[PDB]
């Protein structure tokens, strides 16, 4: 009789697809986790063992690229009671993330590297797609191999590094220990096939995006593997951004930050700005903490950002902002996709992973593919981790 189960077929059919693109209603044929046909009506019988979901009705989107996610935890400001724990496969799908770019953060004592690549490489073996930063808030870089640009170029999971300036929480470091830093992901990026990204955790301080300009005028590194994150926690640094996005960067909006900058009014003062969608991501900062400080560096409050706010972001983009559900959902989906060169993901045809998402026409996230592997139904997970 013959038997097709391996190619593991999938029609998801009459759908109004957002490929982020307006492609009105039509399906997607997916086969062995790949996008392998795009186009409207494709006969249900076209091949067989085929399984067909009927979307109609619904709208069908690519899934979240979350470049900034604490996947084995973070916090620790206040303490070790304020270590935030790692994040469970389960809240992420569930939250449309199918792709994530995991870090570190202020701690680099008590958080090692070694254990970022592991559970990047779990969330791996799990379902959905992983990559994460070498090194953390510290500099000089704290590596798995003992050089930026060693880790870049050989540990096959790593795009990037981190860094952290304009903080009261910085190694303090100077023009040169950052520009040298800068340079070693971007080579080893060039010899790994990496993006070679240098991700730079932003501060409340005065100071604002003044390293940045200064690591520019002292060396040759690309602005365009330069990327501010943060950069809506307070407006004279979101104002510099704009400027630093005008001169051809791509900025970070974190979506976890509520205020005095919403990262709605963020993405659209930016367009309205002229800047292009494809310079503006919006991360989450997943299980990172949100520890607030008054004037002596005296901590207050601390807490744990969730991912909920990546959705409500780009809900309160259509409505609110009068945005198109197109343009609103970029910023999470190919905008990254391009910064960081993840291939396979952000857009959706032939070629592409069954990264989709499938939510009402309200924008409620209904459904969740991974790599085609099912793992949101009907609003709730049905694929956890493995000790979750
Ligand atoms: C925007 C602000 C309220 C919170 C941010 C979040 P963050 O840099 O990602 C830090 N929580 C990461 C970590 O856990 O080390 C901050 O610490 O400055
Ligand atoms: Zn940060
Ligand atoms: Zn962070």
């Amino acid at each position: 009789m013959i038997d097709y189960t391996a190619a593991g077929f999938t029609l998801l059919q009459g759908a109004h697809l957002y490929a982020p693109e307006d492609r009105g209603i039509c399906d997607v044929l997916v086969a062995n986790g790949k996008i392998i046909a795009v186009a409207s009506n494709i006969p249900s019988d076209i091949v067989p063992n085929c399984t067909v979901v009927d979307l109609s009705g619904q709208i069908l989107c690519p899934g979240f690229i979350d470049q900034h996610v604490h996947l084995i935890g973070g916090g620790g400001e206040a303490g070790p009671t304020t270590r935030t724990p790692e994040v469970a496969l389960s809240r992420l799908t569930e939250a449309g993330v199918t792709s994530v770019v995991g870090l570190l953060g202020t701690d680099s004592i008590s958080r090692h590297p070694e254990s970022l690549l592991a559970k990047t490489r779990a969330l791996n073996e799990e379902g959905i797609s992983a990559w994460m930063l070498t090194g953390a808030y510290h500099v000089p870089s704290r590596t798995i191999t003992g050089s930026v640009e060693k880790d870049v170029a050989i540990i096959d999971r790593v795009i990037g590094v981190k860094c952290a300036i304009s903080d009261h929480r910085s190694a303090a470091p100077d023009v040169y220990h950052l520009a040298n830093m800068a340079a070693e992901s971007r080579v080893g990026g060039l010899l790994g096939g990496k993006p070679g990204v240098t991700v730079f955790h932003m501060g409340d301080s005065k100071k604002a995006l003044q390293p940045i300009y200064d690591l520019l005028e002292n060396c040759d590194v690309p602005i365009s593997k330069l990327l501010p994150t943060h950069v809506n926690r307070n407006v004279p640094l979101f104002e510099q951004a704009l400027e630093f996005a005008r001169k051809g960067g791509t900025i970070d909006i974190t979506s976890s930050i509520d205020e005095p900058v919403a990262p709605a009014e963020g993405i659209a003062r930016a367009v309205q700005a002229g800047i292009p969608l494809a310079r503006v991501t919006l991360s989450s900062d997943g299980n990172g903490s949100q520890p607030f400080f008054d004037d002596e560096g005296n901590l207050t409050h601390i807490g744990v950002a969730g991912f909920e706010t990546l959705l409500e972001t780009v809900q309160v983009l259509v409505k609110d902002y009068d945005f198109s559900i197109s343009d609103a959902l970029r910023p999470l989906t190919s905008s990254v996709a391009g910064f960081l060169n993840l291939t396979g993901k952000g857009e959706i045809l032939p070629g592409n992973d069954a990264d989709l998402l499938v939510m009402t026409p309200e924008l409620r996230i209904e459904q969740v593919y991974a790599r085609g592997k099912l793992m949101v139904k009907d609003g709730k997970a049905c694929v956890k981790g493995t000790f979750e």
